[PDB]
Formats: structure tokens, sequence, C-alpha cells
């Protein structure tokens, strides 16, 4: 039958879908939420065998084990063992696009299990088994008899195998296809592999039973009252002594319960469903559920009979919340939400797509311990698990069905064709029927990037329909279509409108007020955090702060997909698109998150977590304000830490603990200030400090922090005259200046500081020369590649410019002496193709102290494309261990990303000024520097700079970090001016005008010395 | 303004004369201007300005410099934004050409005397024999900055001796959303803390 190749059939047999169940036989053990005899893994060592295609697959497999198989655990994607390549492709479907059809070679992944029944499940009641998740289809067998087949890789599929089991030893055959008619909804843009990757589990329930049951909360006015309303139904033999209990308990405490027989009140002119009762409970002042208190109840539904005999039990955690869009706005509990929520596949760079507790929850604490309150499933159901941590630690959810149809053409190609109607329905309806009870999902989205069509529409109303507690979302075909109830755009800008036909993204400021639009406007997706990236994201955070209507987004994305590969000496390596040989490929367009595939933060992720506090601060005299955007809770594990500090010397500090309540202020008064010991700059650093841990958090965790410059007194002290005076020797190759242990040497072919030394130790491997230049970032390359350039991207610009392949040409250096130092003076213009691309003039002047000021002004032709910087750069001769600094930091930090950065003095090892990110490029800058020292060399004035073991060059010419060297010595990047970096999108320029380097003329001055 | 530095050096081809000096009010450092004169064997004249703001002052109108010069001259011509007066919050309209107008069109007759006639974005201003080059904005006039901040209505001002040329590496914008309340937005604030910016100075 091919049935893989057809979108009438999804399914043969599966059972319909429900809640999450585990069949108690213990009403107390239901209460706690532990585990059930009832509920067995089957997770663990099975048997699998990989052909090219079904065909291949031999008849024997049906009844006895292959004796090539191998033993493997399950869950597991069959590429992470090696059977075959993952391929990472973007949009383009990795097949052929010729639906319903699949390639005549579909790998097909054989697995078996031999596993023991007790016959106490096959006397009474139903064994079925549960596959929470099979990619992309598959058939299955029990005891070498037919049982069914399944579609929708990211949803349970279940089977009831009550009458092919036997007491005793028993063997389950899953064939499983690579590609199926399902691989057409399935086109999201991650690694695309296949298995048996989730939970395989065995539920035995009675033959009378509860087979689903849904949870409502519904509240007065002020939600000082709420009506929990539980609708059970059930299977099996209807009887006047049944009843069901529904129980409500928080913690230990038993707040409410209420006992029915089935029947239902009257629906229609047939009567109403006499397998179905509804259950009503009063809670007076319930604790209401919230990501910043997840307080929760149990609801525990136990069906029995009259005479008080336990059939079994089922039950779910329960978070009494209202979500509804009132007047344009989101609100949770009647209050607007603010959403600082990030994207999140599930990715795991050993195991692929399968998904561990221990993993899940690291992320969620990292996530809130980042300030993010929220979290979308881009783009399919995740593992269940994953709704239960969100619902106990807190965090908003976007549950999203599996339907993507990005590669079709024209998106919706698909999604507007009624014969893909039946296949798109089972996506959303078979997710809501089993995720309806979690509190912390708060709005449904039907897929992603699959256009608009009608088949959007449909469902968009049937959840409308069954589910009318949450909003539904879905940003395909203009992000503010019929089929959303929230303008949903993924990388709409702030400001800037980028008007495509038929799909423009406007701003998102101007979004809101088109002509009869009203609706909340709540990013799907935006700022790109690929590589160096996330410049511009304070600027979303100052937008949606001022516009009630902007209530947030959805960052994209969380953590990077990128897999361990091991080279030939078994060293682990980071690996990308195309690395397992799969072609086309996308590349690094894989690797996206805040997070590195291990957990390891990249430097944006400081970045999200300072503009996602949740205390605002205004300083005004002495007195700081804090207002708290909670909504719901005061700030009672809060306390305030100040510090003034002069250049970054400390000079007072204190606490006051915070007393806030939700949406308040609390007005803070400083102590007196007495006047510092010297000239500089006064800075007063505050930070929120949670003095006691949480379920998210270590006591002492920070939480917020801001800065702000306090008073300056400017140095007017002339220094103490120099008890030296330098000497020129003038050379008609070089002009050399000594002094004392000191001695610099400027080559008069180049025009450049070629050489000095200290004693007899020379400092530099390479000349000190002007640098327009920088190592591409991802955001620079965008989509352009060298079989496919895009003119358009700053790389391009650039090269196409000549920037990278400049020469310096020299016009004019000189020495002069003056009363107490020598002077030299350069000029030199930077061409291309007979173009003078830029033009540096000079002066080092190298006193009797030592010093050597540097003076830089250049000049940057109008018509060329802006340039990544303005700086200069040396390969300095030594390594030393530390690097330490007055500026922005501690970590790195570019312009339009610098806003966590804090201004003090900083010290690290050397190699944490180097980002590792997987696809090397310019990385490690930090910015508004006054101090920089090094070994024994100082750099004062107000740059920006980088430093570590590898050169520009290195860095644009390797394309994987695994395979960078440390070059001798330690190259050092200082810049009077930086670019931005970008970051609303990767494939299009997005350095905001502001951080472009258009000004035309710079000026920038260094003072080097020895310390 | 306390003289912090006066030096002069003698060179190969030039003489360079450096300057420091602190602006203090009440014993508190507002302003420190750091400045070289190159005067050349050509009769040149470059001057290189570094001002550093302290950052608790309120930000300054401008920066720049001034002289009565003793020259009154009939045209002004200059290679920059005009013709008309422009300001760096109010300069759309203008056009980068060479402009060359009679002196009196360089005033504005505001009834309530101020600041006024500025031109921004120059290159290159010639008045009678003196001629600066560089990229600055500038007024040329014969009021006096203070005169025009003591005299309440434009009948009662007087041509001074001379001509007062103001002539600014940066001025701060003028506002206008209302007069009532401070206007001028943030990015035409001189708040960048150091500034720089060179002329040159020279005859014909
Ligand atoms: O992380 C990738 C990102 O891609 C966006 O799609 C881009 C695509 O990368 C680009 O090659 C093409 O020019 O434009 C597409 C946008 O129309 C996806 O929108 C986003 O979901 C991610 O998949
Ligand atoms: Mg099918
Ligand atoms: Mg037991
Ligand atoms: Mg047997
Ligand atoms: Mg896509
Ligand atoms: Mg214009
Ligand atoms: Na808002
Ligand atoms: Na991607
Ligand atoms: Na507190
Ligand atoms: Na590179
Ligand atoms: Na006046």
């Amino acid at each position: 039958r091919r049935d893989w190749e057809n979108p009438g059939v999804t399914q043969l047999n599966r059972l319909a879908a429900h809640p999450p169940f585990a069949s108690w036989r213990n009403s107390e053990e239901a209460r706690t939420d532990r585990p059930s005899q009832q509920l067995r893994s089957l997770n663990g060592e099975w048997r699998f065998a990989w052909f090219p295609a079904p065909e291949a697959v031999p008849e024997s497999w049906l009844e006895c084990d292959l004796p090539e198989a191998d033993t493997v655990v399950v869950p597991s994607n069959w590429q992470m063992h090696g059977y075959d390549a993952p391929i990472y492709t973007n949009v383009t479907y990795p097949i052929t696009v010729n639906p319903p059809f699949v390639p005549t070679e579909n790998p097909t992944g054989c697995y078996s299990l031999t596993f023991n029944v007790d016959e106490s499940w096959l006397q009474e009641g139903q064994t079925r088994i549960i596959f929470d998740g099979v990619n992309s289809a598959f058939h299955l067998w029990c005891n070498g008899r037919w049982v069914g087949y399944g579609q929708d890789s990211r949803l349970p599929s279940e089977f009831d195998l009550s009458a092919f089991l036997r007491a005793g030893e028993n063997r389950l055959a899953v064939m499983v296809l690579r590609w199926s008619d399902g691989s057409y909804l399935e086109d999201q843009d991650m690694w695309r592999m296949s298995g048996i990757f989730r939970d395989v589990s065995l539920l035995h329930k009675p033959t009378t039973q509860i087979s689903d049951f849904h949870v409502a909360t519904r509240f007065n006015d002020d939600f000082s009252r709420a009506v929990l309303e539980a609708e059970v139904q059930m299977c099996g033999e209807l009887r006047d002594y049944l009843r069901v209990t529904v129980s409500l308990w928080q913690g230990e405490t038993q707040v409410a319960s209420g006992t029915a027989p089935f029947g239902g009140e009257i629906i229609d002119e047939r009567g109403g469903y006499a397998d179905r009762v509804t259950l009503r409970l009063n809670v007076e002042n319930p604790k209401l559920w919230s990501a910043e208190i997840p307080n929760l109840y149990r609801a525990v539904v136990e069906l029995h009979t009259a005479d008080g005999t336990l059939i079994e039990a089922e039950a779910c955690d329960v978070g009494f919340r209202e979500v509804r869009i009132e007047n344009g706005l989101l609100l949770l509990n009647g209050k607007p939400l603010l959403i600082r929520g990030v994207n999140r596949h599930e990715h795991h760079p050993l195991h692929g797509q399968v998904m561990d507790e221990q993993t899940m929850v690291q992320d969620i604490l990292l996530m809130k311990q980042n300030n993010f309150n929220a979290v979308r499933c881009s783009h399919y159901p995740n593992h269940p698990l994953w709704y239960t941590l969100c619902d106990r630690y807190g965090l908003y959810v976007v549950d999203e069905a599996n339907i993507e149809t990005h590669g079709m053409v024209p998106m919706n190609r698909l999604t507007d064709d009624p014969r893909w109607l039946p296949a798109m329905s089972e996506r959303v309806t078979r997710m809501v029927q089993r995720d309806r009870n979690h509190p912390s999902v708060i709005i449904w989205s039907l897929g992603n990037e699959s256009g608009h069509g009608a088949n959007h529409d449909a469902l968009y109303r049937w959840i409308k329909s069954v589910d009318p507690s949450r909003p539904v979302q879905y940003e395909g075909g203009g992000a503010d279509t019929t089929a959303t109830d929230i303008i949903c755009p993924m990388y709409a800008r702030v400001d800037e409108d980028q008007p495509f036909p038929a799909v423009p993204k406007w701003s998102i400021k101007k979004w809101l007020s088109l002509p009869g639009e009203t609706r909340p406007l709540i990013l799907c997706q935006y700022a790109h955090a690929m590589g160096n990236s996330l410049g511009g994201f304070a600027k979303y955070w100052q937008a949606f702060r001022q516009y009630p209507r902007l209530q947030g987004g959805f960052v994209w994305d969380w953590v990077d997909q990128s897999l361990i590969k091991y080279d030939e000496n078994g060293n682990p390596w980071s690996a990308y698109g195309g690395d397992f040989g799969d072609t086309p490929n996308d590349r690094q367009f894989c690797m996206n998150g805040l997070v590195f595939a291990d957990r390891t933060p990249h430097p944006a992720l400081t970045e999200a977590k300072h503009q996602q506090q949740f205390f605002q601060f205004r300083l005004s005299g002495q007195t700081i304000e804090v207002t708290s955007e909670y909504l719901f809770r005061h700030s009672d594990n809060e306390l305030l830490h100040w510090m003034v500090a002069l250049d970054g010397k400390p000079l007072a500090s204190g606490e006051v603990p915070l007393d806030v309540a939700p949406q308040g202020k609390q007005l803070i008064e400083l102590p007196e200030l007495p006047q510092p010991e010297s000239a500089g700059q006064l800075w007063l650093t505050v930070r929120v400090v949670q003095p006691n841990a949480t379920a998210w958090s270590e006591a002492g965790h920070i939480s917020a922090w801001q800065q702000w410059r306090l008073a300056e007194n400017l140095s007017v002290t002339l220094p103490a005259a120099s008890h030296a005076i330098p000497h020129l020797t003038t050379s008609e190759m070089d002009f050399c200046i000594e002094l004392g242990n000191k001695r610099w040497q400027f080559n008069r072919q180049s025009g450049f500081l070629s050489q000095m030394w200290i004693g007899d130790k020379k400092q530099l491997l390479t000349p000190l020369r002007d640098q327009f230049t920088r190592a591409p970032l991802d955001n620079d390359i965008g989509v352009s590649e060298a079989t496919r350039i895009d003119p358009n991207a700053w790389v391009e610009r650039w090269k196409a410019a000549g920037h990278y392949q400049a020469e310096a040409a020299l016009l004019q250096c000189t020495a002069d002496t003056l009363a107490d130092a020598v002077l030299i003076t350069t000029a030199h213009a930077w061409q291309h193709q007979g173009k003078t691309l830029f033009i540096s003039r000079k002066t080092y002047r190298i006193d009797g102290s030592g010093q050597m000021a540097i003076t830089v002004d250049v000049e940057v032709a109008s018509d060329t494309p802006h340039p990544a910087r303005i700086g200069l750069n040396c390969q300095l001769a030594q390594v030393a261990e530390r690097v330490n600094w007055l500026g922005l930091g501690p970590q790195e930090n570019y312009p339009d990303r610098l806003t966590a950065a804090c201004f003090d003095r900083w010290d690290l090892p050397l190699s944490d000024m180097y980002t590792p990110y997987v696809f090397p490029s310019e990385n490690g800058l930090r910015c508004g520097t006054r101090e920089l020292n090094y070994g024994p060399h100082q750099w004062r004035g107000d740059f920006q700079f980088n430093i570590s073991r590898y050169s520009q060059q290195q860095l644009m010419e390797t394309s994987h970090r695994h395979l960078l060297h440390a070059e001798e010595g330690t190259w050092l990047n200082i810049d009077g001016f930086h670019m931005g970096i970008g970051g609303d999108d990767s494939w299009s320029p997005s350095v905001s005008a502001e951080f472009q380097l258009s000004a035309g003329r710079y000026h920038y001055q260094l003072v080097w010395c020895q310390k």
C-alpha cells in the first residue's frame, strides 16, 4: 500500500490522543505524581538494523531477530549511532519536491525488542504501547502480526496490544521510514534525522476507564474566586454504580472534592453524553499561577464504584490562571504580559534530538537565571516532560503544531490544498488533545513557515471552538492574517520597515497602528543570535517598554544546533551543515543560539539578561528610584547593592533591602559621598541580589544591574617634567629614538613603527599598522558564498571595494626634535585600483617620561562602503598570562551590544579574551576602554580593543574553531572606532545607521607606555 | 581660563605653539582645551583643538573659537551649507555649495536678539584677506555674543568695531518642539565628553 506516500493515510489502528495518563491503582500515588506500576518504560537496549529501502527488509525479521542486527539504546536517532548521515538544510527540502512521493532509496531503521509481559496484565484490561516520538513514520508488528502505522514525528502514537501479547516473552518489530508524506509537513530549519527518538512505554488500563479529562479554571472579576471544571470521559461498560470523584489539593491540604455518576447535561435533540460527567469545584482565594510564582494545585481524577472500590485514577498539576486578549493587550490574570521569550529547539550535541531530564532542567534554569519568562516550542510539540517542567518552574509556553512546509513554492501550496487538510488537522488536534491541561501553555500556534492557506483558517477556528481559554497565533502569510489573534512577525525591525511584496515586515511600532489594526504584537522570532550577534537588542526592549501593545518576543534562538564529531586523534569538535557529507546544506545557519550546544553561554546571553531585567532604575541626585516590572510578586527575595568607584578604585558601597510591590516604585537615598582623593570619573553601579536560594537560582544570584556616571573632576595637573630627554638617530632607512632602556624604530620606507625594545628584548613581531577591516562576522557574510555571492552583504561590499586588499602608500614621514621629545609625523594612503580609500595622518610624540603619544586622524572616502573598523594593529612578541583593563566588561562587547557591560577594572586570563564561536570571526572586543595592560605594556586613551593569539587573517580564513592554531606572540587590535555587529537577521545588512562608520573623518589618540 | 601650559618649539620648517587651559567655576573644572598652532614657511597657521568637557556639567551650547577681527568687509564667501542660516537640527533645507552674500545677510534680525546666522558643514570661509579651512560651523557679524545676550530688542543693537567671528567645531541644536521646556533632542546635545576639531587660517 505504500501508506508512506499517501497524505490520506496518516495512521492505521492508532488510538485516540489524550492527556498524560498513568492508570494509577492507588490514589495517594496519583496525588503525589509517584511512578505507576501500570506505566512501564520499554526504553533501553533494543535490536536495530538499517536498510536502504523498505523493499530490502527481509520477511524473516518479522518473526525472528536478524543475526546481523546490532544492540543499541532507544530512544535514539540512528544518525547519532553512525548508520547514515544527518542532513542540515534550512528551507530547501532534503528530498525532491514531488508530493506526496518520497525517494525510492529511503533509509529504513528496523527496530525490535523481546520483552516480558506478566499474565496479570493480560487476564483483564487493556495493554497499549505508546511511542512518544518516531521520525518520520512507521509500521508496528507484535509477535509477527501487524498492528498498525503512524505518522507525525512529534506526537505520541498509541496502539492497543491486548489481543497480540501473551504471558512471558513477546517481540515487537518496528519498521521506521526516514522519509514519508509526513516529511512534507516537517521542513523545519534543523538537522534532518530519524528514529525512535522519544520514550516507548507500555500502559495497562482497566476495561472500564478514564479515557479523557479536561480541566478548566474560571474566575470572578478580581480573581478572588474561581470555579474548577473537570469534564471526564469514560470508555467501557456504563453502569449506574460507577462514579467519578475529582479532588483538588494544595500541597497536602485538600481544598475541594466532588463526586458524580456518569451522565452529562442535554446537548441537543438526541440527548447528552451518557459517557461523560463534568465536576465543578469552588475555590475561594485561589493561589494563582504565573511564571513569577508558579503556584500549583493537583487535580486527582478517580474512577470508582459507589461502594468505594477504586477502578483507577489519573491526575494533573493545575495552575489557576486566565489568559485573554482585551482591548488589544494579552492579559494573564488580568495584567498585561511582557514576554521575555526564546525559541528553543530539542537538540543535544551528542544525542541529536533525543531529550533528557537533565538537559531540560539545565535549559530552564539558565533561561530563568537569564531573565527569560517564556519559551516557544519551535516548531513542534515537545517531549512531554518539558511541559511538566515549565508548569512547575514557571515559564509561559507557546505550544506549536508540527506543521512547516517552508520549501514549497509558493509557501502555502499544501496548506491551501484541501487534500492536505486531514493530515494538517491531526497535527493540530492531537496536540491540543494532549497538552490542553498544562497551565504553562498559554498560547497555541498553528505551525511555522507554511504560508497562509485556508487549512489554517479552518484549524484556527477549530481551536478557538474547542479551547477558548487560550489565544491562537500563527505567523505565516504576513504575520497578521485572519488565522492569528496576535501580530507575530519574525525579524521585523524596530524602526525600519522592510516592505516586501505581499508579506511586508513593517517596523513593529508602525505595524501596531496600521489602519484598522488593534491586536497585540509579540514577535515569534527576533534577534538572530548567529555568531557574534545580538547587535541592536536594546532597541527592541526600549520599544517594548514604551509601547503598551508591543508585548515582547521570542529571541531566535536558545541553543546552537552543532553536533560533535571526532578527529583522527579522537578529539571532539563542533560540526555544522555539510560536515557529514550532507548536501546540499546550509552550513553554519544551524547555529543561532544564545548558548553553545553544550550550554556554555555565548556573550550575547548577558546582553539578553540585562535588557530583560524586571527592575528599572532612575537616578536623580543621590536618589535611586527602583520600579518593579513584576505583575504579581513583591520583591521579597531581593536587596540592592550599590558601589561607587573612582576610575575602578572603590570609594564606598552599601546595601538596602528592596521592598517594591508589583508595578510599584521604591526611593532609596544614598548617603553623602565624601570627595574623592584625586582626579577622575566616579561611577555608580547597583545590582539586585537575591539573598535566598529558589527552585531556579542559588543564594546571591544577581538579577539586575545598572550604572551611572557620577561627578567627574577633570585632571588639571601638570606632570613633573622628564628627568631626561629622548635622542633621535636619523638614517636613510630609519628614524630611531632612544630613551634610557627604551628604543623605538620607525621604518622610513614604510612609515610605520617597526620595532621597539625594552632592554635588549624586541617587543614586536609585526609592525604597528592601520587596520580598516575585520574577519567577517556571520552577520557581515549573510547568505553570501563563493559560488553564489550576495553583492549586498557587507563582506562583499568591502571585498569589492578592495578594503581587504589595499596596500598603504607612504605619503610623508618626517622627524622633528622638540624641547622635551621627539616627534614623528606620517601620512599614508590606502588605495585600490587607482582609488584612494582611506588616508591616515599621525604623529607619534615620545617624551622624556618614556611615553609614546600617538594621534591619528583618518579620512574615509564618502563613496567607499563604511569600513568595519578604524584602528591599529600589531603582533606583540610576548604572551602574558593576564589582561587587565579599565573599560567595559568583563565579557565581549560591541557598540550595538554593550549595554550589559559595566565600566570597571577587569582582569582575566588571556584566553577569556577570545570567544570561541564555532565559525570563527572577529571576536572578543571590549569597548569604552581608557586603559589596557598586558605584560609590560600599558595603552591609555578611549578605544575599543581585542587581544588574542589569532590574527584577523587567520580568523577570516578558518571555518571551524577546532582548526585554529595559536600564533607566535599576541595579536592586538586597538580601535579608535568599530562598526556595529548587527543581528536583526543574519541574511541581510542589519547594522543600524547610527552604528556605521560614515562620519568621513575620524580622530583618536593613544598613549603607549611601560608599566 | 586658567592657563596650564603654553610652549613654543621651533621646527624644520615651522614654529609650534602648544597651549592648555582649564575653565573653572568655584573650583570646578568645566572644560579643558588643549591646542597646537603650527605656523609654517607658507604662512599658514594650522590650529588643532582637543577639548574635554566634564561629564557632570550641563552639555555646552558650543565648542569653538571666537575673535573680533579689525577688518570689516562687504561680502562673505563660503563653501558649505547655505545660503541661509542653518543649525544642526535645522539644516536639511540648506545646500552644500559655494555661497556669497553681503555681510548683513549673515545676520538674522530676530526681534529678540540671540545667537544667529550660523552656517554649518563649512569647509572654507573667506572674509577680506582671511581664509579659514576645516569642517566647522560659523557665524559672522558686527555684533558680539555679549551684545546679543544683553540686548532685548533688535532695534537697540549697534554695530561694534570690526567683525565678530564665531567658528565652531561643534554647536548644540536649537530645539523648538516647544519653547517652554528643554526641547533639543539627545542626538543634538554636545555630550561626547571629548571633542576634536582643526582649522587652518591663512591669507588670500
Ligand atoms: O536561522 C535561519 C533562519 O532563516 C530564515 O529564513 C531566511 C533564510 O535564512 C534566507 O536564506 C532567505 O534569504 O530568507 C529566509 C527568510 O525569507 C527563517 O525565516 C528563520 O525561521 C530561520 O530558519
Ligand atoms: Mg501517509
Ligand atoms: Mg506498589
Ligand atoms: Mg512463550
Ligand atoms: Mg523554516
Ligand atoms: Mg537633505
Ligand atoms: Na509593551
Ligand atoms: Na537556523
Ligand atoms: Na526584599
Ligand atoms: Na572565519
Ligand atoms: Na537677547
